C-alpha cells in the first residue's frame, strides 16, 4: 500500500478541491480540529435525524490512518484529535494533504489517488478530469458502498453529490458543474 | 516551527547520510522498529557501563515528536514503536526521511535541516558542506549540549565522531575525513 506515491504539485486542483468541499471544507483555516464543523454536525444532527454531519477534519482522517490498530473507542478519537493538532504544528496544509491524499483508501485495494487514477480510470492522477475528480472524493467515506465497480448507482449519485458540493464552494462554474454532472 | 520545508531531492546526501550513520545506520532496511540496533545497545551497554546506545530508529524519532505532550513512559515509547511501524507501511523510506528531516529540532529554536543551515552556517541545506552536514547530525541527540554557539568544544568533538561514523559506514572516503575534521 506504498506503490505510487504523488507530490502534491503534480495533483490537479480539481481533485484537491473536490476532497476539501466533501470531508473538510474548512481545511485550508482550522488547526486540525474544526470546532464549527463540530456544531454544523450536531445541528444537522437532530434536524436531521439525530445524525448526519461528520465533523472529522482530514487532519483527524489522516492521524485516524496512522495508527496500527483500528479501534474507534471515544479516547481513540481524542487521541487522533491531539496528534492531528500536533500535527497541525509540525507540517504546513499543502504537506498535510499531500500526505493524506497518497494515504487515503479509495477501494478496489487502491491506496492515494495516484492508486486510484489507475484502478478507475487507466490514467495518471493529474491527466483527471472534473467528474473523475470528484469520484475519488465520493469514496472515503465508504469504499465498499460506493465502489463504482458494483455500485455504480451509488456511486455516480455521489459523484454528482461531489460536484454540487465544489459548486457551492465555488470550486467550480455552473457551465462546469452542468457538464460533469452529465459525464 | 513550520518555517522552512526542504523536499528530499533538494537535501544533499552528506546530510541524509550523516544523520543516519549517526542516529539510524540501517535505517533504510528495518521496518520501523531496529532488533539489531537494540541488542548492539544492550551489548555495548553493560559493556560499556550499563548504559550507551540509543536503540531508537529514526521512524520511532519522527513518532515521537508527533505527540502533543512529551511524557517519557514505557507504554510511551510503545506507542511511538507502533506508530513507526504503522508509518512505515504508509510511507517510503525517502518520504520519512524527508518529514523527519524537515521536523528534527536542531536547537537555537531551528527545526529541520533549512532552518539548521540558515542559523548556523547562513547557507541553505543543500549549499552545506561535508563538514556542516556532520555538524547537523551531531546535533539531534541533544541540541543545547552540542551547541556550537556556546558548546563549541563538544559541538565540534560530536562533529567529527558523526564524520567518523560516515566512514565507517563506507558514505565518505579516506581523504573526505581527514579534510572534514580539520574544518
Amino acid at each position: 500500500q506504498k506503490r505510487f506515491y504523488v507530490s502534491i504539485d503534480k495533483i490537479p486542483e480539481h481533485v484537491i478541491n473536490a476532497f476539501v468541499a466533501t470531508e473538510d471544507r474548512n481545511f485550508w483555516h482550522h488547526f486540525g480540529i474544526d470546532p464549527v464543523a463540530i456544531v454544523r454536525a450536531a445541528i444537522v444532527n437532530y434536524r436531521a435525524g439525530r445524525i448526519a454531519q461528520g465533523g472529522s477534519t482530514i487532519t483527524q482522517q489522516l492521524a485516524k490512518n496512522l495508527f496500527l490498530t483500528r479501534e474507534r473507542t471515544l479516547e481513540r478519537k481524542i487521541k487522533e484529535a491531539l496528534l492531528a493538532i500536533k500535527i497541525e504544528r509540525t507540517f504546513d496544509k499543502k504537506k498535510i494533504m499531500e500526505l493524506y491524499l497518497n494515504q487515503i483508501y479509495l477501494g478496489s485495494g487502491a491506496y492515494g489517488v495516484e492508486a486510484a487514477a489507475q484502478v478507475y480510470f487507466g490514467k495518471h492522477v493529474w491527466e483527471l478530469s472534473l467528474d473523475e475528480a470528484a469520484l475519488l472524493a465520493a469514496l472515503p467515506k465508504a469504499p465498499a458502498k460506493y465502489n463504482p465497480f458494483y455500485h455504480p448507482e451509488r456511486a455516480l449519485q455521489r459523484r454528482n453529490l461531489v460536484l454540487k458540493r465544489m459548486l457551492e464552494e465555488g470550486y467550480i462554474t455552473p457551465e462546469q458543474y452542468e457538464e460533469a454532472v452529465n459525464k
